[PDB]
């Protein structure tokens, strides 16, 4: 009825005795308010049910949900980690482009997307490099970033700020209290700009397995504790000021690096070119160029030298637990075509990301389908021999299926 | 057919290099074809694949599919946008996001709502031709700024679909190349395939008045799709969407927890002199990518442009009697979008677009969904912009 | 004062004539307050014409600094050929540039087009909330409203031609870019006056709009800019020329194959990975400071003037001949007004052909040496990349 | 040569008995003339150039070093913006420029500076670059050469083959880029008191000799592969610096801004956020958060014998304005200018006009004390004067008409 549903609701043995109804009747009338639903029921996917059965009375339609699965899936691992206010979940459609022949392995890439083709078309790519000899790639650098703004009563003192965080000294303390925090925290030369009163200071550091945003936060949080003992009157304006720079595009990312630096190549031979890819290395070379680099610096692109590296960036990272958010900054990409071999015939491909934030730990990893696509890569987890490696070689095989998807939508382009 | 046979019989056919009658028992065996290439054979336990909806998927949206990938959604409302309410449904990872989302949507409902503006609507293709020589490219610019030019190039760009309807072109030389942006809208649909189509048969008319001209790529990167571009930002792409509202001081302190001044401070010396010192093209904003990834991914868009379409100027200002309440606006020049095609026509996808109202063409008034759901994108960033630089500001 | 003494006038102010004296008279007063007094020994002052510069080009006029000018020529530049004034303090740039006009001419010359035309001012104003600046941009955009703003723009001046509009939204800021010809003039004033007119008519229209500033950066005016790049800005130009592969080896001391290479991993991805925006080209900025120093232009210009895509590739039969562009959005100049109406600067315009107005068509003497521009930079950058490419 | 007259020499070069432009080795005052003469027959006007001055001006300082094919010299007019009172000294600031009022503005601006006790400025860095390309035979090999540039063992043998050209050159952290096989290696170091791109191109092209001996292999493209960047607008310099960085602020009283800008501090730091910040933004600018930074740098940059050319980068300014005091009726104003390429030794500066105005800063030639303190007090007074001029331009733009 409803008086006596609170009794049974107060009683410490709870919610589980009430149907859906009587619960919903008791948030209609303001018995129970809305957010208090989540530790009063019981099970996890009831919380769900009961959330999206409010939900539908408000809309226009209430059947609308209808479509939108949610029953049967493991919210243990979301509910206080990954999402909030949960209704159910998306299914995104999981395709697989290989082999990919990376440094002398082979490996079956996942892909989460709804766009036709591009699965196919990255598959072909991987065919060309396979018989092409295979791809070989390099971390050129690894660092997680967070860009903090503080600000100083004048300018002259920030200057002085500077300054002191330059010498061996003052960057010698800042990066004890860093490191203080965690088994990988090991802050890297700090890259500092100032505006006026204001300081930005860019903390960057290795971060194992993990994309590191929460690890490379504490050390900053407490680095900004030790520098405020020596200048007091510093003000901690926010402990991300946008010079990281985190999902936003910027300079900083393509020039600095942000996360993991990665080049890949391949040497594609003229026989391969033609049977594969339908074109020639000439023609390729010339799209390539007028395309990727001219068009790209007369549409005016920062770090966007490059046919659809997001495509391929955006469906791995879906596929693999990633933030997919972070497809701003680790799109970043200029692939390079030129003619190879005795007689110019051959091409030479190659593709340099400078800004792969990429993790096989915490965030979406932690999710149990998630960890299916990163273990069919070899990756899934802390690597416990060598921390870092398989976040490593995750960066390797994104720049890898990028190259893959640039060779077969420019050979695409190229033919017609 | 095959159904008269087991799944060994018909993995040792295409292990001796030589059809299934059902979409789910197709992508059974790809998943134990591809499981025996794996170093770890058990390593595809707990991706999920029984009784999807494959038919909507195979030959339009993925390739080789081998199960699918849950994405949890949560949901941020309501948000007040032009006396209105929606309940924006958020496809995310990301722990705190969905929450902090909802605060901002709480400021502005208590704050008399937020309003918004569609201000241009055009998807794009920029190809790149090239000519004997610049002269020759040069006489081919100039002849597309003619009306004359520009009629008989509409006429055939127009010809190729209901919904193609040419504006004014934009071009650029570099020497013998030409880039030429076509821009149209295209209906409620994203509109890629469609300005592809309309943009073959212009250039095909091209060249019946330039015989010499070489149709070097389809798309030359002058579009811009899927890269960081200034020309999204300057000219717009898809829809170029402004929303704003004004929340009162007290609602500022109660819900944000946080003042107008603090904001504004954090706001200005962050989202424009942060991303200043930072080198931004377009990225004068906190995390507007959150926003229209979770939105994104959720109603069936295509996520890699989320690269463009995250582009946002987020500015705060005082305002009121006093100077005390807190001014807000999110302007987004290029925001990718559509409510038919692509990832939309798959049922899940299509019920997060029927929570907000805009699933499927609008009849009556073609595109009015997917501009609808441009202003939400734009209100649900600016609500997560709210919310986040409150955060920061404590 | 004519009958006073120098020491008596400094005598009197501490507690004029002519123009020359009145400079005389401020070096001295100036030289009291230096550290060392003599400082001005050496800086010329006298026979100097100041009648043009005085209340037009320059205030507190102590004298005039000397620039070398050097000539590179002859610039085989649309079957014309132009000797090219450069003034410049930078050793060996006027014979590198004489280099690369060398190399041009034996290839048959260069040619070159004006692909766009008008200078730009770009007011901000503001109006109560973003949904009052969506309106005025809307109405802008009307054929209607556009008309309206186009008469009043074009009332103020006789080469006022309004061209169509652009503008940018950012919550109740509203940037609108103002684009219009004027004659052979950079033409900064005259479009000032008219948007200044304009916005003034769109003030009847929305009388709640506040006009924030005449130049809201919007423009852009002497700052980098992708907008600059992207729409174009004053004149808009390409040149090309094609550098037969025997001119290549005897003038240039280098390869076809060589230049393409070093073009292409330079100019293009070195730029690209410096984040440059317009600046892929080796050293446009300096054949443009140069000549604009000479031909009494803005030199602070240069900042987007020097906006330049060189591009190089193979040509000819053999794939040994050189093909070369350079491609430049942005050039903002002048034959008449500022600095081009003293003596000296227009003897550099008369030496291209190209001084005052041109009457039987305006506008044509200024993009005839927006032409020169383009077409010596291309000089500069082929001589430039050769000597690269051979490495000492 | 002097034995003969102007017309016989013309008629020798014209009647092809001696070569043409091989005439002034046998030949610096006449040597100009004789150029002027033949040049002005083959113009469309051969009076044309009647007007460029040419006489009385010292040449030797000029031929082979400043200038070449010399025909006369260009006057720019220079006005003087001062006193500029900038930490706790009084300069006047020579300004070449053909712009009407800028020097009158700009003096308006250093007026309103010194009633407002005046500025202060910092340095924050100091190092000129040069940037070449190399390439390896693969991405991999130039992988290997940017990881061995990384070792401290690499970079000392690197650093001591780069000092070993000079005394000035002490080469600072290495900062590198690849693309494929291309690898771009950015050198920076101090140069004394020049701007120092001969110097840094000296101890460049020594380093890549020495990186060619632990790698054969590798090519040197081209001793400038755009990664410096000189005289080309680049993220890079906007946020590694090149040349000096510097930082100058100052604080207006409230009254001063109502009676010597004619404005308000409200009214400044609206206009400010939505031109200089705002507006640069929605126009696509890397470095221009300004209101005319290029028109103070130009005008300095003519007349202290500076290359005028690196205006492009040495004018990237981000102007900030802020309410100050305890009522917020003070206005705060900020540049930050981080690559201001500049020298008071070396091209231009060796010029006798061009050193009067460097003399009259009290920055000409090299300090001898205090190596490169001229140079970084010249970057300092152009940081200054920017803000003096922008402090002036945005009163104007604020007030209206
Ligand atoms: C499937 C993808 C990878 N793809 C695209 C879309 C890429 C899109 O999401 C980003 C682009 O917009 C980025 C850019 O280039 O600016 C096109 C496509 C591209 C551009 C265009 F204008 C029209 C179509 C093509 C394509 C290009 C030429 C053809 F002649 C045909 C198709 C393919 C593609 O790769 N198709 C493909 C199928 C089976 C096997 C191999 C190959
Ligand atoms: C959940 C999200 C929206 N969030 C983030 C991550 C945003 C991330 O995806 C983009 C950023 O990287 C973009 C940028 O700013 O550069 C932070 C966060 C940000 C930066 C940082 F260094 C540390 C943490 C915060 C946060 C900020 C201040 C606090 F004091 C605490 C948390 C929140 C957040 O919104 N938390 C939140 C929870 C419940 C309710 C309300 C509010
Ligand atoms: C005279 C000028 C035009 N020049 C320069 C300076 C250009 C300078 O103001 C802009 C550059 O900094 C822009 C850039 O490329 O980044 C160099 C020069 C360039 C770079 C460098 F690291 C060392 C020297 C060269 C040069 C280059 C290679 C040689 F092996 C020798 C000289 C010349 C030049 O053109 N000299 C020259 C003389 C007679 C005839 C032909 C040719
Ligand atoms: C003398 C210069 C520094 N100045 C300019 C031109 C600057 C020009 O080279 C760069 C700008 O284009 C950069 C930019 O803002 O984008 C304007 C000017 C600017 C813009 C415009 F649309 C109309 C005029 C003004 C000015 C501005 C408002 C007034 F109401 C009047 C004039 C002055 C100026 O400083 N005048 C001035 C005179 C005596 C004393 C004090 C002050």
């Amino acid at each position: 009825p409803n008086e006596e549903c609170l009794q049974i609701l107060g009683n410490a043995e709870g919610a589980k005795f009430l149907s859906d109804a009587e619960i919903i009747q008791l948030v209609n009338a303001k018995h129970i308010p809305a957010y208090k639903l989540e530790t009063l029921i019981e099970t996890h996917e009831r919380g769900v049910s009961i959330r999206r059965q409010l939900l539908s009375k408000k809309l226009s339609e209430p059947s609308s949900l209808q479509y939108l699965p949610y029953r049967d899936y493991n919210y243990s691992l979301v509910m206080g980690a990954c999402c909030e206010n949960v209704i159910g979940y998306m299914p995104i459609p999981v395709g697989v482009a290989g082999p990919l022949c990376l440094d002398e392995k082979e490996f079956q890439v996942p892909m989460a997307t709804t766009e036709g083709c591009l699965v196919a078309s990255t598959n072909r790519g991987c065919r060309a490099i396979g018989l092409g000899g295979g791809a070989s790639s390099r971390v050129l650098a690894d660092g997680m970033t967070r860009g903090p703004v503080v600000r100083l009563p004048r300018a002259c003192d920030s200057a002085e700020v500077k300054a002191w965080l330059e010498t061996s000294e003052g960057f010698a303390v800042i990066k004890e209290a860093f490191d203080s925090t965690s088994r990988f925290a090991r802050l890297q030369k700090l890259h500092t700009s100032i505006a006026g009163r204001n300081l930005y200071i860019r903390f960057q550091s290795r971060s194992g397995d993990a994309m590191g945003m929460n690890m490379i936060s504490k050390g900053t949080e407490k680095a900004l504790s030790k520098l405020h003992e020596y200048f007091p009157e510093m003000q901690i304006l926010a402990v991300s000021g946008n010079y990281c720079t985190d999902k936003k595009p910027a300079a900083i990312n393509w020039i600095e690096g942000r996360g993991k630096s990665v080049v890949c190549e391949a040497v594609i031979p003229a026989k391969v070119v033609r049977e594969v890819l339908k074109t020639t290395t000439e023609a390729m070379i010339e799209v390539n160029i007028n395309k990727n680099l001219v068009g790209s610096a007369m549409a005016g692109s920062i770090g966007g030298y490059n046919a659809h590296a997001a495509n391929i960036v955006t469906a791995i990272y879906i596929a693999c637990g990633q933030d997919a958010a972070q497809n701003v900054g680790s799109s970043n990409c200029i692939t390079l075509m030129e003619a190879s071999g005795p007689t110019n015939e051959d091409l030479y491909i190659s593709c340099t990301m400078p800004s792969i934030e990429i993790g096989t730990v915490g965030g979406g990893t932690n999710l149990l389908p998630q960890q299916a696509c990163l273990q069919m890569l070899g990756v899934q987890g802390a690597c416990k021999d060598n921390p870092g490696e398989n976040a490593r070689q995750l960066a390797r095989i994104v720049c890898g299926t990028v190259m893959a998807g640039e060779l077969s939508l420019m050979a695409a382009l190229a033919a017609g």
